[PDB]
């Protein structure tokens, strides 16, 4: 199958991408965000939104790659391979759970189409070379 | 956050562990039987449902672990960790991915409740000993 | 005193001990049942029924065995004298809180008297020979 | 499960441990009154309440941890544990049934509420120092 | 700043010093009893009263002190330097809080002008010579 | 006992928490400010609201905390734990003090709500990166 976790929400992976790298919080900083905004929400008995069931997975994947290294260093006594496949974690699917998440809480707090209206205008602007660019760049508030 | 994947669908990790874990299907098989019965739906731009939304994560999700677990098989160092953790990977969070896949797909083609209520009733039969329970086990349909 | 734990509820130990001990599940596989059907009701604070109130002492007796075998273990860093103490429990005790659990929780999934009449009727046909007993045995169900 | 024997009975584990260990009686002791006041009732076919239900199930499992104790006693191997095992279960045990038993018993003598309202009375009232705290101490009525 | 904990409650740090320190229960003794008549209302989300929220900051600036001590034994792996920390606690500012804690729980029991009432009387009796002094020293109630 | 000391106030430790610690004033700016603002209504003696009652008890307790770090400064026998004692007293105990401390000032100064809706406004805009933030932060007002 080729399936894309953004196509169900009016979004793509390319368009995501569009963004760079750095402009992503940290996960650890995303998933404080996602419990300060919408714990509550999250843990309840109902479908709330998409956005929630998507979340959901998304928290407790990264919450099993985590237990994982947890494992690791301590039930297997091996901090070296530990700390290899959480350099692997963060180098190989950090960007995705990054992107998956902040698009998700962004969606939730903002309205799904101003966040898509954000990724276009800030990518452009972002490319526009500084001299060029305005100072003030675009924000969702 | 204490979050349950199965709680905004009726259930809980509880009650899914109630089946014991010899009786789900394969990954392989579940992902095969998907495809088989919902590809159409589960690669489309519509949120058709929460099963579907669950799925598509679930699934994208099990594709970054399998190359977690061949990433270790070939770049993991010490001989001892190595294979338990291809082990960990396959069996104990397969464990996971099996009851969610099992029980998103089952909910789809025969009805959520309908689920739920087997899921007790093979629980029983299954612990109940042998000369005991009835031969004919209870069906899904 | 005499007292016999199933005489308040119509039955004996000699009328348990008809079924052969090989025809109840394990302590572990009936409290994992215990809780699949009754969780609620048993942490609630009614008294739903005398069933109830005896699955409640039981389940917490064998707790305070399972406590002390731990309290050994790690406790006392006696594993071997822990091993001693689980050996002599399941072999001397196991029995008594297989056919106790076992009478409880079936007493409330199929009513009391249907329990009854399931124990006369099974001790019967498993003590018939092989060759003269129907193929079908009775199910409670 | 987190059950709670007393929760049924409008009490919890924490309501009877505000009363110090030391002021209750034996269980020799206890058991003796159970007999003395409600022999009868306790070996009798009828449920006459949960709290002969509950006092039941406790009196049997108390004999099968006497048996354990005499067992340890004489057949465990290792001096340095069998003590301590001995002394957990007289004790650290004991202290638990002592405590139920005595709550059951007094519940039927003296009435439910009663009960309750003495546990909170007694526990400050012994906590209060000597000088600061009436002679006359509350009695059971 | 001259601030005065007993000041807003109608009494003073001197008026309860009035009273001999070997007089107030331990720490240990006020806490359970805090919670045996209390921890719903303590633990609540409603300012019951200007005592709750005064115990609750005392409980947990306690809490913080044992969170250090056990941090110092366990953390730092220092028993000594811990007993050290422990003895300049109780001897130091155990008093303090042993003050505070009883006058708060006394305050909600038996009613905030009652226990000024007793300070006074018990000082009076304690400080009269035995021979001098009634028998039957003066009761909270 | 679980107590949450913001709990009274509408609040809780993780909507606190929420905020980076770095981004709290000094305890010693915190209890100037305190003087500074409400030096009469503090040494009162009036109940003046829950706010004043909880700062009382707060500044009174961190006075005792640093005669405990001073004191170990100078009598703590073992140089290893010593340091990091008064560095654990200072900072780690020290940033409790400081999010209650900027917490019942800030909600006396410009209203409970404010303060809430401003803790989550904040937090967001701090984690979310420079890019993407506006570049005038929330103000309390
Ligand atoms: C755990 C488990 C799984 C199934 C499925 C196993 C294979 C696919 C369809 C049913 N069943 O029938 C069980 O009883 C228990
Ligand atoms: C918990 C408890 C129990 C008793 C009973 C022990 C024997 C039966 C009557 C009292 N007393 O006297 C207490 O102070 C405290
Ligand atoms: C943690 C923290 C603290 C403050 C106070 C700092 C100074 C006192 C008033 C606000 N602010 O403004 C933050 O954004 C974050």
């Amino acid at each position: 199958m080729d399936i894309d976790p953004y196509k169900e929400f009016g979004a793509t992976v390319e368009l995501l991408s569009f963004l760079p790298s750095d402009f992503f919080p940290s996960v650890r900083d995303l998933l404080d965000t996602a419990a300060a905004l919408y714990r509550d929400a999250l843990e309840s008995p109902e479908h709330c939104s998409p956005h929630h069931t998507a979340l959901r997975q998304a928290i407790l994947c990264w919450g099993d790659l985590m237990t994982l290294a947890t494992w690791v260093g301590t039930n297997l006594e091996d901090p070296a391979s530990r700390d290899l496949v959480v350099s692997y974690v963060n180098t190989n699917v950090g960007l995705k759970f990054r992107q998956l998440l902040w698009f998700h809480i962004s969606c939730l707090t903002f309205g799904r189409e101003t966040v898509l209206e954000y990724l276009v205008s800030f990518g452009v602007w972002i490319r526009t070379p500084p001299a060029a660019r305005p100072p003030n760049a675009p924000i969702l508030s």
